[PDB]
C-alpha cells in the first residue's frame, strides 16, 4: 500500500506546476485592481510564479520520460525566480518611497553570486566547499541589506504600514524559508548525501511554501496599501 | 457494442478537462462585469477551476499511456482546491461585510486537515480508519463553521441577500455533495473496496457537479448583488 | 490519386479545431465592444466554441495515433455545447427583456434529454431504439419552447428587432441544421449502418455549420442591438 | 555542406508558425489602439494570423514525425484564411463608408469557389484542369469585385485616404502575391510536377509575405486613420 | 561529478525558454502603464521575447528527442529577431520624434542582408568568406546608420532625455554584445571550427544577455519617459 517515495516525487512536480500557474494567474489578474503604484511590483509576482511552473512543467516530462530528476536543475528556476525574489525588496520601495538605484544592483548581485556560487560547487566546475561558502557570502549579504542595510533604513523612513509588514514578512521568508536550501546543499554535497528522489520532495514541498507565502505577504501589501489609499481619499 | 467502464473512465477525464477549462474562462472572463468588491470572489473562482482543469489534463495523460489513474492521485487536486473552495466562504464574507482574519485560518486550517487526513490513510502512513477520522473531523469543523459559527453569524448580520443566497446553496454543496467523497474513501478502504474504474467515474461525475455548481452559486451571487447595487444607485 | 475517406477524416478534425479556436477568439475579443448588456452573451458564444475546439484537439489525437474515432466520443462534446447552445436562448432573452428563470431549466433538461437519451442509446445501455425515442422527445420539448412556448411569446413582447432575428436564425438552425445528428443516429444505429470514417466526415462538416452560424447569427445579434441604441443615442 | 531541402522545409514550417503567432499577437494587443471602427478589422486579422499559425503547428508534428506534408493540406488553412482575407475588403470598407452586405457574400462566396475547386482537383474528385479552371474563375471574380466591382466605387467613394492606400496595396497583393498559388497548382498539377518538398518551400515562403504584406497594410491603414481623425479633432 | 557540456546544453535551452516568456509576458503586461506613445514599442519588445521563446522550445524539443541542434537552426530566429531589434530604434524615434519612413526600410534591409548573408554562407549556398563578408556588410551599415546616420541625429535633435539613454544603451549592445555572433561564425566557419554542443552554450547565454538588456534598457525609457511626462503635467 504505502506510497513509494518515487510516486509521491512525480506526484509533487504536479501538485508545484499546478499551484503556481493558479498563484500566477492569480496575481496577473489581480494587478488591475491594486493601486497603480503596485501594478509592476504585482507583474513581477505573477511572472515570477510563471517561471516557476513552466520550470516543473519541463522537469514533470523529465520524470516521465527518463524517470531521473536531477538537483541541479533547479539551478535554472533559482537563477531567474531567486533573482526575482530578492529583486521585490527594491520594487516594493520604489513603490512607496525614493530608493538609489544601486539598491537594485547590490541585491541582484548578491542573488547571483548566491546561485552560482552553489552551481559551480554542485556542477562540479569547484570544491562544492567553496561552493556553499561563497553560496553563503551571497546569502548574508542579502540579508544584511534587508536587515542593516539601505533596504532597511528606506523601509523604516517610507512610512508606508503596508511595505512596514511587507519587509517583516519577507525578511522572515529569506532568513528561515530560504535555510532549507542551503541545508539540503550542505547534507546532499559538503555531507553524507540524501537520495535525489527525497531532497526533489523536501525541495518541492519547501517551493510550495516559499514561493506561496512570498506571494500572498506581497499581495495583502499592494492591497492593503491600495485601500489604505482610498480611505484616506474618503476622510 | 456496451461501453466498458474502461472507455467511460477515460471519456469523463476529458469532459472533466473541458468543462472545467470552459467554466473557468468564463468566470474570469465575467470577472470584469461584477461590482468590484465580488473581484477576488470571481478571481478565485475561475483559478480553482482552472486548477482543476489542469488537473484533468495530466490525469487524462496518465490514463492514455499507462491506462492506470489512482484514487489517491485526487488528493493533488484536492490539497489545491478544496482549499480554495472553504476559503470562498470568508473572500464572500469580506465582500460584504467585515470578518475577523481568523475566520480564514479556522477555514483553511480545517480544509487542511481533511485532505491530508484522508492523504495520510490512502497513501499507508497511517491506518485508513484513523485517515476516515482526522478527515471526518477536519469536515467537521467547516461544517460546524458555516453552520453555527462566525461564517454564519457574519452572513446573518450582512444583511446582504446574495450573500443569504450563496451561503444557503454553498453549504448544501458542502453538505450533500461533498459527502461522495468520504462515502468513497470508507468503501474503498475501510469497507470490501470499489474497483478504481467504478469509482473514478463516480468522482470524476462528482466533480463535475460540486464545481459547476459550487462555481454559479457564486457568480450568481456575484451578479445579483451587482445588480442590486445597481438598482439602489436608480433610485 | 483520389484521397481516401481516412485522409479527410483527419483533415477534418484539423480544419474543425482551427476554425473553432478561431472562432472562440474572435468572439471573446468581439464581446467588449457590444453593449454591456450583451457581454454574458458574447461569453458564453466564445467558450462554447472553445470548449468545441479542445474537443477535436483530444479527438485529433486519438486519430493520429490509433487511428480510430469512435462516434460515441462526440456525445462529451455535445453534452456541454448543446446545452450551452440551447440556454442562448434563454441569455439572449434576458439581453433585452425579463424571462422567467424556469425558461432556463426547461430548456436545459430539454437538452440533456436529448443527448442523454441518444448516448444512453449509442453506448449500449438501453435499446437504441428508445435511445432515438428519448432523444427525439427532448429535441421537440426543445422546439416546443423555441416556437410556442415563453421563449417564444417572451421574444414577441421584447420588441428588439436584433432578437427577432436572432430567434428566426437560431430556431432555423435548431431545426434544420440540429436534423442531422439524429439522421445519423437513425441510419448508423436504427438502419443499416454507416462507415464511422464517413459519419466523421459529416458531422465534422455539420459542425463547422451548425456552430459557426450559430455564432454569427447571434454575433450580429449583439452588435445590430448595440449599435440601434448609439443610433437611437445621437437621435 | 548544402542542406538538403527536407532540412529547409522544416525549418520553414518552424519559421512560418513562429512569424504568424507572432504577427498575430501583435495585431490582437494593437487592436486597442485604434479607432474602434477599426477594431473588427485589427480583430480579424489577429485571427487570420492565429489560424495559421494553428495549421503551421499541426503541420510541423505532421513533418517531424512522419517527414512527409502533403500539398492538398494546405487547403485546410486555405478554407478558412483566404476566405477571412477576401472578407478584409469588406470589414475595411464598413470601417469608413456604407456598403451593401451583398459585397460579403460575392466575395466569401468568390474565395469558397477557388480553393473549393482547387481541392477538388487536388484531392482527385474531379480532372485537375476543371479544378484549376474552377479555381480561376473564383479567383477573377475576386479581381473583378475589387477593381471595377462594387468594393472598387465603394473605396472611391468613401473618401478615406486610409483605405485608399489600403485597397491599392491589398489588391496588389492579392494580384500579384497570390498568384504563386495558381502557378504552383499548374506546374504541380496539369503540368510536369514539382517535389512536394520544393512546393513546401514556395508556399511557406510565400505565406511568409502574403500574410505579413497582407497584415502591415491593414494595420498601417487601421494606425493612419485612427492618427488622421485625432489631428482633425485637435484642429 | 563534471556536468557534460550536452547537459549544459539542454538545461541552457530551458532557461532560455523560461526566461524569454518570462520578459514577454512582463513587457506586454506592462505595456498599458506607459504612455500611449510607447504602446507600439512595448508590444514590439514582447512579441520579439515570445518569438524567441517559441524557437527555443521548438529546439529543446529537437535536442530531447534527437540529441543535435545545429547552429544553422538559429537563422529561423535571428531572421525575425534581429529585424524586429533594429526596427526597434525606428519604432522608439517614431514614439518621441518625427524621422522619414525610409529609416525603416534602410534598416530592415540592413538586417534581412545581415542574416541572410550569413545563413547563406552556414548552409552551404555560398562560400563562408563570402557569408561573412556579407554579413558584416550588413551590420557595418546597421551600426553606420545608428552611430552617424539618420537615426542619430534624429536621436540628438529629438530632446527626449529618455530616447538619449535608449539610443546609447541599444548602440552599445548592438556593438559589443552582437559582436558575439559573427565571431562564432567566424571561428565555426572561417576559422578552426567549434564543437555545436559549445557554441550552442555561448548563444544560449549571449541571447539571454542581449535579448533582456535590450528589453530593459527599452522598458526603462518607455518607463521614464512616461514618468517625466507625469512630472511636468504636475508642474
Ligand atoms: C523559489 C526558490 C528559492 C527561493 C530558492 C532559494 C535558494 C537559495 C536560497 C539557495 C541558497 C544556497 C546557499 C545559500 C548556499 C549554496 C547553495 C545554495 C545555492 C542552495
Ligand atoms: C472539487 C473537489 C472536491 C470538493 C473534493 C472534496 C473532498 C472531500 C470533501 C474529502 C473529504 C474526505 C473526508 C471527509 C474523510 C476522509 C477522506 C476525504 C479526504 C475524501
Ligand atoms: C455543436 C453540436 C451540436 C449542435 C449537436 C447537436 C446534436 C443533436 C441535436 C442531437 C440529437 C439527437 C437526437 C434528437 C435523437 C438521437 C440522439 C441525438 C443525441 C443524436
Ligand atoms: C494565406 C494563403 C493564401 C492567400 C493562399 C492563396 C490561395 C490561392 C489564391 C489559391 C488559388 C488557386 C487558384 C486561383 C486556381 C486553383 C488552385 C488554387 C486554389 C491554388
Ligand atoms: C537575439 C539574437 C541576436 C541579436 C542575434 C544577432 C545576430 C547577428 C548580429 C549576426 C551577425 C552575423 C554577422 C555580422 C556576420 C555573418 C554571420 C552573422 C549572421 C552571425
Ligand atoms: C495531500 C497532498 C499529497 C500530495 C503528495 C503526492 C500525492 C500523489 C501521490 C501519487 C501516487 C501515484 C502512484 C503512481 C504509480
Ligand atoms: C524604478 C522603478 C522600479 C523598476 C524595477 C524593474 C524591475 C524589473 C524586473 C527585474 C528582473 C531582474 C532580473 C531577473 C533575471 C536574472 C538576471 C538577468 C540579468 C543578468
Ligand atoms: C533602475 C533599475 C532598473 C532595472 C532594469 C531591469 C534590469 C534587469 C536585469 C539586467
Ligand atoms: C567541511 C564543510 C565546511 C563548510 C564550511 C562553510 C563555511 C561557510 C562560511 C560562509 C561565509
Ligand atoms: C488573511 C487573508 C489573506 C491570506 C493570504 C494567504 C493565502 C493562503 C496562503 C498561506
Ligand atoms: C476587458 C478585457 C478582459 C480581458 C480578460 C483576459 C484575462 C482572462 C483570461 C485569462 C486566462 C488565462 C489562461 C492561462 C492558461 C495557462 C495554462
Ligand atoms: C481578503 C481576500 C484574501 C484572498 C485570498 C485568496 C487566495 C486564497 C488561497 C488559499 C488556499 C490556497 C492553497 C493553500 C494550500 C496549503
Ligand atoms: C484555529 C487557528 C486560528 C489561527 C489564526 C489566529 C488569528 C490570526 C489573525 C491574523
Ligand atoms: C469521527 C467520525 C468517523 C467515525 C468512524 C470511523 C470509521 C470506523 C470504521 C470501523
Ligand atoms: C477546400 C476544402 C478543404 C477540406 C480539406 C479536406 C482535407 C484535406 C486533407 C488531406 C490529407 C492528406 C493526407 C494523405
Ligand atoms: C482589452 C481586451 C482584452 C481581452 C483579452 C481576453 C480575451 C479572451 C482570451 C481568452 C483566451 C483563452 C485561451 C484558452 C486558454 C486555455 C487553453
Ligand atoms: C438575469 C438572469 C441570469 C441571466 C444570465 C445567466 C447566465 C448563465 C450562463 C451559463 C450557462 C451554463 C449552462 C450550461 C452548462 C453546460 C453543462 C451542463 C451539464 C449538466
Ligand atoms: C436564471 C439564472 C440561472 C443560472 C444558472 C447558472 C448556470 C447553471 C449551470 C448548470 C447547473
Ligand atoms: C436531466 C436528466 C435527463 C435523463 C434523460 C435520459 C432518461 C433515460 C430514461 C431511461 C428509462 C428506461
Ligand atoms: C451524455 C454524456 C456522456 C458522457 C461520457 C461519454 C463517454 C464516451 C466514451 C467513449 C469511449 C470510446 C472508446
Ligand atoms: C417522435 C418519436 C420518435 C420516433 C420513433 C419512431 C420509431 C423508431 C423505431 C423505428
Ligand atoms: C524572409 C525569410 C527568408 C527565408 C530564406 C530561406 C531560403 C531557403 C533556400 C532553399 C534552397
Ligand atoms: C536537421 C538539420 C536542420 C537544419 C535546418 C536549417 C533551416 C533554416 C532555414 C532558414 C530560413 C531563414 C534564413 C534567413
Ligand atoms: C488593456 C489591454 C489588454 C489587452 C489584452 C489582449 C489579450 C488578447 C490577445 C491574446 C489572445 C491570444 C489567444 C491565444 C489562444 C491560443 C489557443
Ligand atoms: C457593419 C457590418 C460589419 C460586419 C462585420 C462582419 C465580420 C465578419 C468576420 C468573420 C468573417 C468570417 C468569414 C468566413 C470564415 C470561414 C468560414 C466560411 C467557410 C470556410
Ligand atoms: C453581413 C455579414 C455579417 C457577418 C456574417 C459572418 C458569416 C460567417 C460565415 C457564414
Ligand atoms: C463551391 C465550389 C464549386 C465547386 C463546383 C464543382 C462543379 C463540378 C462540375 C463537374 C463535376
Ligand atoms: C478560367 C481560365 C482557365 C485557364 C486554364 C485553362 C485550362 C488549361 C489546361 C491546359
Ligand atoms: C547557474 C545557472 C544555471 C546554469 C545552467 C544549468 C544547467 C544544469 C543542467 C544539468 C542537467 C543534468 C542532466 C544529467
Ligand atoms: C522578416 C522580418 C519581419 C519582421 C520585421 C518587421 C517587424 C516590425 C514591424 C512592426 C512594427 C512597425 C511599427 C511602425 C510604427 C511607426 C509607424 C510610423 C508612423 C508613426
Ligand atoms: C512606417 C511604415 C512601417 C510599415 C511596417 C511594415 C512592416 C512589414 C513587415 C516587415
Ligand atoms: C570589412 C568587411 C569584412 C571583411 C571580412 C574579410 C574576411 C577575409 C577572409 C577571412
Amino acid at each position: 500500500s504505502t506510497l513509494l517515495p518515487t510516486d509521491i516525487v512525480g506526484g509533487t512536480f504536479w501538485l508545484l506546476s499546478m499551484a503556481l500557474i493558479g498563484a500566477s494567474i492569480f496575481f496577473l489578474l489581480e494587478r488591475n485592481r491594486v493601486d497603480g503604484r503596485w501594478h509592476t511590483t504585482m507583474t513581477l509576482l505573477g511572472v515570477t510564479m510563471l517561471i516557476s511552473a513552466i520550470f516543473y512543467y519541463y522537469v514533470q516530462g523529465m520524470w516521465v520520460d527518463t524517470g531521473k530528476a536531477p538537483i541541479v536543475l533547479r539551478y535554472l528556476d533559482w537563477i531567474l525566480t531567486v533573482s526575482m525574489q530578492v529583486v521585490m525588496f527594491y520594487v516594493i520601495l520604489t513603490a512607496v518611497t525614493k530608493v538609489s538605484s544601486a539598491l537594485f544592483w547590490r541585491l541582484l548581485i548578491g542573488a547571483l553570486v548566491m546561485v552560482i556560487g552553489g552551481f559551480l560547487g554542485a556542477a562540479g566546475y569547484m570544491s562544492a566547499t567553496l561552493g556553499f561558502i561563497i553560496g553563503v557570502v551571497g546569502w548574508l549579504y542579502i540579508l544584511g541589506e534587508i536587515y542593516m542595510g539601505e533596504a532597511s533604513r528606506c523601509n523604516i523612513e517610507s512610512g508606508n504600514e503596508a511595505t512596514h509588514m511587507a519587509f517583516n514578512g519577507l525578511r522572515l521568508i529569506l532568513t528561515i524559508g530560504w535555510a532549507i536550501y542551503p541545508l539540503g546543499y550542505f547534507i546532499n554535497n559538503l555531507g553524507g548525501g540524501v537520495d535525489a528522489n527525497s531532497l526533489n520532495i523536501i525541495y518541492n514541498l519547501t517551493d510550495f511554501l516559499n514561493k506561496i507565502i512570498f506571494g500572498f505577504v506581497v499581495y495583502r501589501a499592494a492591497m492593503n496599501d491600495t485601500q489604505a489609499r482610498l480611505d484616506e481619499i474618503k476622510k
